[PDB]
Protein backbone atom coordinates (compact mmCIF):
# COMPACT_ATOMS: atom_id res chain seq x y z
CA UNK A 1 0.00 0.00 0.00
CA UNK A 2 3.27 2.12 1.34
CA UNK A 3 2.02 3.78 3.50
CA UNK A 4 3.49 1.89 6.06
CA UNK A 5 6.57 2.66 3.96
CA UNK A 6 6.17 6.65 3.75
CA UNK A 7 5.26 7.15 7.75
CA UNK A 8 8.35 5.00 8.54
CA UNK A 9 10.54 8.15 7.41
CA UNK A 10 9.86 10.44 10.43
CA UNK A 11 11.16 8.08 12.57
CA UNK A 12 14.52 8.06 10.75
CA UNK A 13 14.53 4.25 9.87
CA UNK A 14 15.87 3.67 6.47
CA UNK A 15 13.02 2.00 3.76
CA UNK A 16 13.47 0.69 0.09
CA UNK A 17 12.76 3.68 -1.61
CA UNK A 18 14.45 6.11 1.42
CA UNK A 19 18.23 5.26 0.84
CA UNK A 20 21.04 7.43 2.75
CA UNK A 21 2.08 8.45 -12.44
CA UNK A 22 5.58 9.17 -12.27
CA UNK A 23 5.18 12.10 -10.85
CA UNK A 24 4.59 10.94 -7.15
CA UNK A 25 8.81 11.37 -6.27
CA UNK A 26 8.32 15.43 -6.84
CA UNK A 27 5.22 14.77 -3.97
CA UNK A 28 7.04 12.72 -1.98
CA UNK A 29 9.82 14.93 -1.62
CA UNK A 30 7.53 17.24 0.31
CA UNK A 31 7.66 14.98 3.37
CA UNK A 32 11.12 12.78 2.86
CA UNK A 33 13.00 16.43 2.75
CA UNK A 34 11.12 16.86 6.49
CA UNK A 35 12.86 13.07 7.42
CA UNK A 36 16.24 14.65 7.14
CA UNK A 37 16.21 17.75 9.59
CA UNK A 38 14.35 15.00 12.13
CA UNK A 39 17.79 12.68 11.79
CA UNK A 40 19.62 15.83 11.78
CA UNK A 41 18.53 16.50 15.47
CA UNK A 42 19.56 13.33 16.70
CA UNK A 43 22.77 13.50 15.52
CA UNK A 44 23.06 17.18 17.27
CA UNK A 45 21.02 17.10 20.83
CA UNK A 46 21.99 13.59 21.72
CA UNK A 47 24.72 14.13 24.07
CA UNK A 48 23.36 14.92 28.14
CA UNK A 49 30.58 23.36 25.75
CA UNK A 50 28.11 24.47 28.64
CA UNK A 51 25.86 23.81 31.54
CA UNK A 52 23.12 25.93 29.83
CA UNK A 53 23.61 24.06 26.10
CA UNK A 54 22.84 20.92 28.21
CA UNK A 55 19.51 21.94 29.29
CA UNK A 56 18.50 23.66 25.97
CA UNK A 57 19.94 20.09 24.76
CA UNK A 58 17.97 18.18 27.44
CA UNK A 59 14.75 20.39 26.56
CA UNK A 60 14.46 19.34 22.65
CA UNK A 61 14.41 16.18 23.23
CA UNK A 62 11.29 16.84 25.69
CA UNK A 63 9.78 17.94 22.38
CA UNK A 64 10.22 15.17 19.80
CA UNK A 65 9.04 12.66 21.46
CA UNK A 66 5.88 14.26 21.07
CA UNK A 67 6.84 14.39 17.22
CA UNK A 68 7.33 10.33 17.83
CA UNK A 69 4.39 10.63 19.94
CA UNK A 70 1.88 12.17 17.24
CA UNK A 71 3.61 9.95 14.38
CA UNK A 72 2.29 6.13 14.35
CA UNK A 73 -0.52 7.13 16.40
CA UNK A 74 -3.51 8.26 14.34
CA UNK A 75 -3.28 6.48 10.77
CA UNK A 76 -3.46 3.14 10.76
CA UNK A 77 -3.55 3.13 6.33
CA UNK A 78 -5.07 6.48 5.18
CA UNK A 79 -5.20 7.61 1.69
CA UNK A 80 -1.94 8.89 0.48
CA UNK A 81 -2.53 12.43 -0.03
CA UNK A 82 -3.86 12.84 3.58
CA UNK A 83 -0.42 11.91 4.54
CA UNK A 84 0.57 15.27 2.65
CA UNK A 85 -1.87 17.33 3.53
CA UNK A 86 -1.77 16.56 8.21
CA UNK A 87 1.94 16.65 8.32
CA UNK A 88 2.06 20.05 6.41
CA UNK A 89 0.67 22.92 8.97
CA UNK A 90 3.51 20.68 11.30
CA UNK A 91 5.98 19.53 8.76
CA UNK A 92 6.92 23.28 8.27
CA UNK A 93 7.49 23.90 11.72
CA UNK A 94 9.70 21.23 12.04
CA UNK A 95 12.04 22.67 9.24
CA UNK A 96 11.89 25.75 11.04
CA UNK A 97 13.78 24.56 13.81
CA UNK A 98 16.53 23.93 11.15
CA UNK A 99 17.14 27.53 10.90
CA UNK A 100 17.28 28.03 15.24
CA UNK A 101 20.20 25.22 15.25
CA UNK A 102 23.00 24.87 12.68
CA UNK A 103 21.45 21.84 11.03
CA UNK A 104 28.57 28.85 15.58
CA UNK A 105 26.32 28.24 17.96
CA UNK A 106 26.42 30.43 21.19
CA UNK A 107 26.54 29.16 25.21
CA UNK A 108 26.44 30.66 28.16
CA UNK A 109 24.57 34.29 28.47
CA UNK A 110 25.28 34.54 24.96
CA UNK A 111 22.78 32.07 24.14
CA UNK A 112 19.91 32.20 27.08
CA UNK A 113 19.74 35.97 25.36
CA UNK A 114 20.34 35.26 21.82
CA UNK A 115 16.83 32.73 22.26
CA UNK A 116 14.62 35.61 23.80
CA UNK A 117 15.69 37.81 21.00
CA UNK A 118 13.82 35.01 18.65
CA UNK A 119 10.43 35.44 20.67
CA UNK A 120 9.94 38.91 19.94
CA UNK A 121 10.69 38.65 16.49
CA UNK A 122 8.15 35.98 15.61
CA UNK A 123 5.52 36.48 18.88
CA UNK A 124 2.08 36.79 17.25
CA UNK A 125 2.81 33.96 14.97
CA UNK A 126 1.81 29.54 16.33
CA UNK A 127 5.66 29.45 16.80
CA UNK A 128 5.08 31.18 20.29
CA UNK A 129 4.13 27.94 22.47
CA UNK A 130 6.99 25.99 21.60
CA UNK A 131 9.90 28.49 21.54
CA UNK A 132 8.34 29.20 25.05
CA UNK A 133 8.71 25.67 26.18
CA UNK A 134 12.20 25.91 25.17
CA UNK A 135 13.21 29.19 27.06
CA UNK A 136 11.13 28.24 30.11
CA UNK A 137 13.30 25.34 30.39
CA UNK A 138 16.68 26.52 28.56
CA UNK A 139 16.98 28.70 31.64
CA UNK A 140 16.34 26.29 34.68
CA UNK A 141 20.40 25.89 35.72
CA UNK A 142 20.89 29.33 35.15
CA UNK A 143 18.20 30.94 37.78
CA UNK A 144 19.93 28.32 39.81
CA UNK A 145 23.44 30.21 39.90
CA UNK A 146 21.12 33.58 40.81
CA UNK A 147 19.31 31.48 43.56
CA UNK A 148 22.43 31.10 45.99
CA UNK A 149 23.70 34.77 45.67
CA UNK A 150 20.09 35.40 46.81
CA UNK A 151 19.60 32.53 49.20
CA UNK A 152 22.75 31.38 50.39
CA UNK A 153 25.56 33.22 48.79
CA UNK A 154 27.80 30.23 47.57
CA UNK A 155 29.27 31.00 44.20
CA UNK A 156 29.04 27.89 42.25
CA UNK A 157 29.74 28.19 38.46
CA UNK A 158 31.78 25.64 36.30
CA UNK A 159 32.76 26.87 32.94
CA UNK A 160 31.84 30.29 33.00
CA UNK A 161 28.69 30.46 31.83
CA UNK A 162 27.77 32.79 34.61
CA UNK A 163 28.45 36.33 34.07
CA UNK A 164 29.81 36.82 36.45
CA UNK A 165 33.33 35.16 38.09
CA UNK A 166 35.48 35.49 41.05
CA UNK A 167 41.54 45.16 52.29
CA UNK A 168 39.92 45.98 49.31
CA UNK A 169 38.05 42.11 48.61
CA UNK A 170 35.81 44.22 46.36
CA UNK A 171 37.26 42.39 43.09
CA UNK A 172 34.43 39.68 41.59
CA UNK A 173 34.35 41.31 38.00
CA UNK A 174 31.02 41.42 36.54
CA UNK A 175 31.14 43.06 33.39
CA UNK A 176 18.39 41.00 27.69
CA UNK A 177 16.86 41.01 30.96
CA UNK A 178 15.89 44.06 32.12
CA UNK A 179 19.17 45.89 33.26
CA UNK A 180 17.20 47.65 36.31
CA UNK A 181 18.04 44.18 38.33
CA UNK A 182 21.62 43.43 37.09
CA UNK A 183 23.72 45.55 39.06
CA UNK A 184 21.14 45.40 42.29
CA UNK A 185 22.07 41.52 41.68
CA UNK A 186 25.73 42.03 41.67
CA UNK A 187 25.63 43.77 44.88
CA UNK A 188 22.54 41.61 46.46
CA UNK A 189 25.05 38.76 46.98
CA UNK A 190 29.09 40.55 47.82
CA UNK A 191 27.08 41.55 51.26
CA UNK A 192 25.63 38.51 51.99
CA UNK A 193 29.65 36.79 51.10
CA UNK A 194 30.49 39.69 53.16
CA UNK A 195 28.29 39.22 55.93
CA UNK A 196 29.75 35.05 56.08
CA UNK A 197 33.12 36.35 57.36
CA UNK A 198 31.94 38.64 60.32
CA UNK A 199 3.53 40.08 25.97
CA UNK A 200 7.05 39.49 27.48
CA UNK A 201 6.56 40.99 31.23
CA UNK A 202 9.63 39.34 33.82
CA UNK A 203 7.14 39.16 36.26
CA UNK A 204 7.95 35.48 37.56
CA UNK A 205 11.51 36.68 38.29
CA UNK A 206 11.79 40.11 39.68
CA UNK A 207 8.66 39.36 42.76
CA UNK A 208 10.21 36.58 44.26
CA UNK A 209 13.23 38.39 44.31
CA UNK A 210 12.99 42.13 44.78
CA UNK A 211 11.27 40.60 48.11
CA UNK A 212 14.45 39.78 49.33
CA UNK A 213 16.69 42.42 48.13
CA UNK A 214 15.24 45.11 50.57
CA UNK A 215 15.26 42.72 53.32
CA UNK A 216 19.08 42.12 53.27
CA UNK A 217 20.09 45.59 52.50
CA UNK A 218 17.81 46.79 55.52
CA UNK A 219 19.28 44.43 57.43
CA UNK A 220 23.25 45.07 55.99
CA UNK A 221 22.78 48.87 56.82
CA UNK A 222 21.32 47.99 60.27
CA UNK A 223 23.92 45.94 61.23
CA UNK A 224 26.58 49.03 60.60
CA UNK A 225 24.97 51.46 63.44
CA UNK A 226 23.13 49.24 66.37
CA UNK A 227 26.72 47.09 66.66
CA UNK A 228 29.65 48.69 65.19
CA UNK A 229 29.09 51.90 65.88
CA UNK A 230 29.69 53.37 62.40
CA UNK A 231 27.45 56.60 64.07
CA UNK A 232 29.98 56.84 66.72
CA UNK A 233 33.41 56.92 63.97
CA UNK A 234 32.24 59.84 62.16
CA UNK A 235 31.06 61.64 65.45
CA UNK A 236 34.31 60.72 66.46
CA UNK A 237 37.37 61.10 64.44
CA UNK A 238 35.80 64.61 63.82
CA UNK A 239 36.91 65.20 67.50
CA UNK A 240 40.22 64.08 66.84
CA UNK A 241 40.95 64.72 62.93
CA UNK A 242 39.14 67.93 62.32
CA UNK A 243 39.78 69.71 65.55
CA UNK A 244 36.46 69.90 67.03
CA UNK A 245 37.36 69.47 70.22
CA UNK A 246 38.87 72.28 72.08
CA UNK A 247 41.16 71.54 74.61
CA UNK A 248 42.69 69.25 72.64
CA UNK A 249 44.05 70.68 69.78
CA UNK A 250 44.95 73.94 72.02
CA UNK A 251 47.14 71.24 73.90
CA UNK A 252 48.50 69.21 70.38
CA UNK A 253 49.66 72.18 68.69
CA UNK A 254 50.49 74.61 71.91
CA UNK A 255 53.17 71.82 72.40
CA UNK A 256 54.59 71.34 69.46
CA UNK A 257 55.01 75.05 68.73
CA UNK A 258 57.09 75.03 72.16
CA UNK A 259 59.95 73.45 70.82
CA UNK A 260 60.25 76.00 66.93
CA UNK A 261 65.40 69.76 62.74
CA UNK A 262 67.19 66.58 64.09
CA UNK A 263 65.04 67.07 67.18
CA UNK A 264 61.21 67.15 67.26
CA UNK A 265 61.37 64.11 64.65
CA UNK A 266 62.64 60.99 66.29
CA UNK A 267 59.71 58.64 67.49
CA UNK A 268 60.84 59.40 70.98
CA UNK A 269 59.12 62.71 71.11
CA UNK A 270 56.16 63.42 69.00
CA UNK A 271 54.78 59.83 68.88
CA UNK A 272 54.96 60.63 72.63
CA UNK A 273 53.07 64.20 72.71
CA UNK A 274 50.11 62.09 71.68
CA UNK A 275 49.97 60.13 74.57
CA UNK A 276 50.56 63.48 76.33
CA UNK A 277 47.87 65.11 74.76
CA UNK A 278 44.82 62.66 75.04
CA UNK A 279 45.19 62.97 78.55
CA UNK A 280 44.26 66.68 78.55
CA UNK A 281 41.29 65.95 76.09
CA UNK A 282 38.52 65.72 79.08
CA UNK A 283 36.97 63.82 76.00
CA UNK A 284 37.83 60.33 74.80
CA UNK A 285 40.43 57.47 76.28
CA UNK A 286 38.30 55.25 74.78
CA UNK A 287 38.63 52.15 72.58
CA UNK A 288 37.97 54.75 69.15
CA UNK A 289 40.28 57.03 71.01
CA UNK A 290 43.11 54.94 70.52
CA UNK A 291 45.11 53.93 66.62
CA UNK A 292 45.54 58.11 66.45
CA UNK A 293 49.30 57.18 64.79
CA UNK A 294 50.75 60.70 64.61
CA UNK A 295 53.25 59.76 61.73
CA UNK A 296 54.88 62.46 59.66
CA UNK A 297 55.62 61.98 55.73
CA UNK A 298 58.87 64.35 54.96
CA UNK A 299 62.07 65.35 56.12
CA UNK A 300 62.75 69.16 56.47
CA UNK A 301 65.90 70.91 56.83
CA UNK A 302 65.42 74.02 58.72
CA UNK A 303 59.71 82.57 59.35
CA UNK A 304 57.84 80.61 57.10
CA UNK A 305 54.19 79.53 57.72
CA UNK A 306 54.61 75.14 56.84
CA UNK A 307 55.78 72.68 59.55
CA UNK A 308 54.45 69.35 57.13
CA UNK A 309 52.82 66.63 59.47
CA UNK A 310 49.98 64.18 59.14
CA UNK A 311 47.22 62.30 61.61
CA UNK A 312 45.74 59.05 60.40
CA UNK A 313 43.02 57.44 61.72
CA UNK A 314 43.15 53.30 62.02
CA UNK A 315 40.33 51.21 61.65
CA UNK A 316 39.65 47.43 61.00
CA UNK A 317 38.28 44.73 59.28
CA UNK A 318 34.32 45.29 58.84
CA UNK A 319 34.68 49.47 58.85
CA UNK A 320 37.76 49.39 56.52
CA UNK A 321 35.81 48.55 53.46
CA UNK A 322 33.49 51.75 53.78
CA UNK A 323 35.39 54.29 54.78
CA UNK A 324 37.81 54.32 52.17
CA UNK A 325 41.71 54.66 52.35
CA UNK A 326 41.36 56.92 49.97
CA UNK A 327 39.34 59.44 51.94
CA UNK A 328 41.40 58.77 55.35
CA UNK A 329 44.57 60.99 52.95
CA UNK A 330 41.99 63.83 52.30
CA UNK A 331 41.11 64.38 56.13
CA UNK A 332 44.65 64.40 56.09
CA UNK A 333 44.96 67.08 53.43
CA UNK A 334 42.10 69.24 55.49
CA UNK A 335 43.90 68.89 58.44
CA UNK A 336 47.66 70.16 57.58
CA UNK A 337 45.08 73.60 57.05
CA UNK A 338 43.34 73.31 60.17
CA UNK A 339 46.69 73.13 61.91
CA UNK A 340 48.53 75.96 59.97
CA UNK A 341 45.58 77.87 61.57
CA UNK A 342 46.22 77.64 64.79
CA UNK A 343 49.80 78.33 64.23
CA UNK A 344 48.49 82.00 63.91
CA UNK A 345 45.95 82.33 66.93
CA UNK A 346 48.76 81.21 69.22
CA UNK A 347 51.66 83.09 67.71
CA UNK A 348 49.58 86.32 67.60
CA UNK A 349 48.58 85.24 71.25
CA UNK A 350 52.16 85.03 71.77
CA UNK A 351 53.13 88.94 71.16
CA UNK A 352 49.91 89.93 73.03
CA UNK A 353 51.31 88.23 75.71
CA UNK A 354 54.74 89.25 75.17
CA UNK A 355 54.12 93.35 74.62
CA UNK A 356 51.79 92.42 78.30
CA UNK A 357 55.15 93.01 80.30
CA UNK A 358 56.10 96.32 78.93
CA UNK A 359 53.86 98.01 81.09
CA UNK A 360 54.48 104.01 82.14
CA UNK A 361 55.37 103.27 78.58
CA UNK A 362 53.12 105.20 77.22
CA UNK A 363 53.91 106.93 74.31
CA UNK A 364 52.47 107.64 70.35
CA UNK A 365 54.59 105.16 69.82
CA UNK A 366 53.21 102.41 71.97
CA UNK A 367 50.08 102.84 71.37
CA UNK A 368 50.43 103.36 67.26
CA UNK A 369 51.84 99.66 67.99
CA UNK A 370 49.47 97.79 69.36
CA UNK A 371 46.31 98.95 67.30
CA UNK A 372 48.27 97.05 64.56
CA UNK A 373 47.88 93.64 66.27
CA UNK A 374 44.29 94.30 66.59
CA UNK A 375 43.72 95.10 63.13
CA UNK A 376 46.01 91.93 62.25
CA UNK A 377 43.87 89.61 65.03
CA UNK A 378 40.32 90.66 63.66
CA UNK A 379 41.26 89.55 60.12
CA UNK A 380 42.26 85.56 61.40
CA UNK A 381 39.27 85.53 63.96
CA UNK A 382 37.46 86.50 61.19
CA UNK A 383 38.70 83.87 58.63
CA UNK A 384 38.24 80.97 61.37
CA UNK A 385 34.88 81.93 62.28
CA UNK A 386 33.95 81.26 58.85
CA UNK A 387 36.10 77.68 58.37
CA UNK A 388 34.52 76.84 61.74
CA UNK A 389 30.87 77.52 60.24
CA UNK A 390 31.48 75.65 56.73
CA UNK A 391 33.34 72.31 57.27
CA UNK A 392 32.50 71.52 61.21
CA UNK A 393 28.00 72.83 61.54
CA UNK A 394 26.79 73.23 58.12
CA UNK A 395 28.45 70.48 56.16
CA UNK A 396 28.07 68.51 59.24
CA UNK A 397 24.21 69.33 58.97
CA UNK A 398 23.90 67.31 56.50
CA UNK A 399 25.23 63.30 56.09
CA UNK A 400 23.72 63.57 59.61
CA UNK A 401 20.55 63.91 58.66
CA UNK A 402 21.46 62.89 54.91
CA UNK A 403 21.79 58.88 56.72
CA UNK A 404 18.97 58.61 58.06
CA UNK A 405 25.27 49.36 51.34
CA UNK A 406 26.30 51.57 48.45
CA UNK A 407 24.64 54.86 49.56
CA UNK A 408 27.29 54.69 52.17
CA UNK A 409 30.39 54.86 50.17
CA UNK A 410 28.61 58.08 47.92
CA UNK A 411 27.54 59.66 51.12
CA UNK A 412 30.44 59.76 53.06
CA UNK A 413 32.35 60.67 49.66
CA UNK A 414 29.94 63.84 49.68
CA UNK A 415 30.89 64.67 53.45
CA UNK A 416 34.61 65.00 52.80
CA UNK A 417 34.21 66.64 49.36
CA UNK A 418 32.15 68.83 50.70
CA UNK A 419 34.40 69.83 53.06
CA UNK A 420 37.12 70.50 51.19
CA UNK A 421 35.51 72.34 49.03
CA UNK A 422 34.13 75.05 51.22
CA UNK A 423 37.37 74.58 52.45
CA UNK A 424 39.25 76.78 50.03
CA UNK A 425 41.48 73.76 49.44
CA UNK A 426 40.18 73.01 45.26
CA UNK A 427 42.26 73.84 42.51
CA UNK A 428 39.68 76.18 41.26
CA UNK A 429 39.71 78.77 44.05
CA UNK A 430 43.25 78.22 44.35
CA UNK A 431 45.03 81.96 43.78
CA UNK A 432 42.08 83.03 46.83
CA UNK A 433 44.07 80.25 48.84
CA UNK A 434 47.72 81.36 47.10
CA UNK A 435 46.87 85.02 48.58
CA UNK A 436 46.45 83.81 52.18
CA UNK A 437 49.79 83.21 52.01
CA UNK A 438 50.86 86.44 52.25
CA UNK A 439 48.89 87.51 55.10
CA UNK A 440 50.16 84.81 57.61
CA UNK A 441 53.33 85.60 56.43
CA UNK A 442 53.62 88.89 57.17
CA UNK A 443 52.51 88.03 60.87
CA UNK A 444 55.06 86.03 61.28
CA UNK A 445 57.21 88.82 60.62
CA UNK A 446 55.47 91.07 62.78
CA UNK A 447 56.62 88.28 65.52
CA UNK A 448 60.11 88.42 65.09
CA UNK A 449 60.01 91.77 65.57
CA UNK A 450 59.07 91.28 68.95
CA UNK A 451 61.00 100.77 69.65
CA UNK A 452 64.51 100.11 68.23
CA UNK A 453 63.21 98.61 64.98
CA UNK A 454 59.80 100.55 64.99
CA UNK A 455 59.61 101.62 61.45
CA UNK A 456 60.80 98.14 60.19
CA UNK A 457 57.68 96.82 61.55
CA UNK A 458 55.68 99.80 59.99
CA UNK A 459 56.47 99.32 56.53
CA UNK A 460 55.38 95.76 57.33
CA UNK A 461 52.01 96.65 58.56
CA UNK A 462 51.34 98.86 56.11
CA UNK A 463 52.02 95.78 53.10
CA UNK A 464 49.49 94.01 55.59
CA UNK A 465 46.93 96.51 54.66
CA UNK A 466 47.67 96.42 51.14
CA UNK A 467 46.98 92.81 50.81
CA UNK A 468 43.98 92.51 52.73
CA UNK A 469 42.13 95.32 50.40
CA UNK A 470 43.55 93.10 47.49
CA UNK A 471 41.90 90.50 48.61
CA UNK A 472 38.72 91.83 49.05
CA UNK A 473 38.28 92.79 45.20
CA UNK A 474 40.12 89.13 43.84
CA UNK A 475 37.12 87.57 45.89
CA UNK A 476 34.77 89.76 44.42
CA UNK A 477 35.86 89.36 40.84
CA UNK A 478 35.42 85.42 41.59
CA UNK A 479 31.67 86.09 42.13
CA UNK A 480 30.42 86.76 38.61
CA UNK A 481 31.85 83.22 37.43
CA UNK A 482 30.17 79.22 43.84
CA UNK A 483 27.52 80.14 46.71
CA UNK A 484 30.12 78.88 48.97
CA UNK A 485 32.02 81.95 48.60
CA UNK A 486 28.95 84.10 48.39
CA UNK A 487 29.20 84.04 52.78
CA UNK A 488 33.02 85.17 53.03
CA UNK A 489 32.32 88.61 51.64
CA UNK A 490 29.80 88.99 53.91
CA UNK A 491 32.83 87.73 56.99
CA UNK A 492 35.70 90.00 55.31
CA UNK A 493 33.32 93.09 54.50
CA UNK A 494 30.77 94.53 57.35
CA UNK A 495 30.52 98.01 57.64
CA UNK A 496 33.77 98.88 55.39
CA UNK A 497 34.44 98.43 51.51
Amino acid sequence: ELVKDVLNVLIGVVSATFSLPESISSLLSEVAEYGTCYTRLSHFSLQPKGLVFQAFTSGLRRYLQYYRACVLSTPPTLSLLTIGFLFKKLGRQLRYLAELCGVAFPTGVKLLSYLYQEALHNCSNEHYPVLLSLLKTSCEPYTRFIHDWVYSGVFRDAYGEFMIQVKLYWTHGYVVFLKHIAHDIYVCGKTINLLKLCVLMKRSITAPLAAHISLVNKAAVDYFFVELHLEAHYEALRHFLLMEDGEFAQSLSDLLFEKLPGELLNPLVLNSVLSKALQCSLHGDTPHASNLSLALKYLPEVPDVLSCLELRYKVDWPLNIVITEGCVSKYSGVFSFLLQLKLMMWALKDVCFHLKRTAMAGSVQFRQLQLFKHEMQHFVKVIQGYIANQILHVTWCEFRARLALEEIQRAHAEYLHKAVFRGLLTEKAAPVMNVIHSIFSLVLKFRSQLHPNFALMQQSYNTFKYYSHFLFKVVTKLVNRQPHLEDFLLRINFNNY
